[PDB]
DNA sequence: CCGGC
DNA sequence: GGCCG
């Protein structure tokens, strides 16, 4: 799991553009050379999305470093009754400056 | 650079069930020793998905080889005359049998 | 009947 | 993900 320390980034629901621009303006700060994009479920789309638009559109500089997924099962309170088997996967797209 | 050969397992719209019996399927062919599943767009999350519930479920030995995203241009057409490009993502995920 | 709504 | 055009 490399990027171990670095900024994180962790993919929502809001416009793939916002966490595009949070990535680009997290490798800005001054020592930082690495993020770690994170997302959960649905999201890992969007994280895959906002990654690629980086790489592709705002700065070929930018190496994908590693890749991990993973994920776990959560607790659902079925509506009246109870029970619960739902499994989350996640995904943690390491990027690195400069390659 | 992994995985080359190996036989695939495109993730398409169908429920995740029936693609994580691809898997298990493609990989207890006697010689098969690695799978690569692939996906694109909204289709990512199942591909992680179908692959997480493989590893904690079913095949607890198989190991992730390795996992590449790429994107691709998409030249739509508008009802409207005149279009342009927009970006498609992808995912590669390289299983391999224990050893 | 293929792709958009 | 079935109905619409």
């Amino acid at each position: 799991m490399a990027c171990e320390g670095a900024p994180e980034v962790r993919i929502g629901r809001k416009p793939v553009m916002n966490y595009v621009l949070a990535i680009l303006t997290t490798l800005m700060e001054q020592g930082t050379n690495q993020v770690v994009v994170k997302a959960r479920g649905r999201n890992i789309n969007r994280a895959v999305d906002a990654v690629e638009i980086v790489r592709k559109r705002f700065a070929k500089n930018i190496e994908i470093k590693d890749i991990k997924i993973d994920s776990q099962e959560i607790e659902v309170q079925t509506p009246e009754g109870q029970t619960r088997t739902r499994r989350v996967s996640s995904i943690e797209i390491c990027l690195e400056k400069a390659g």
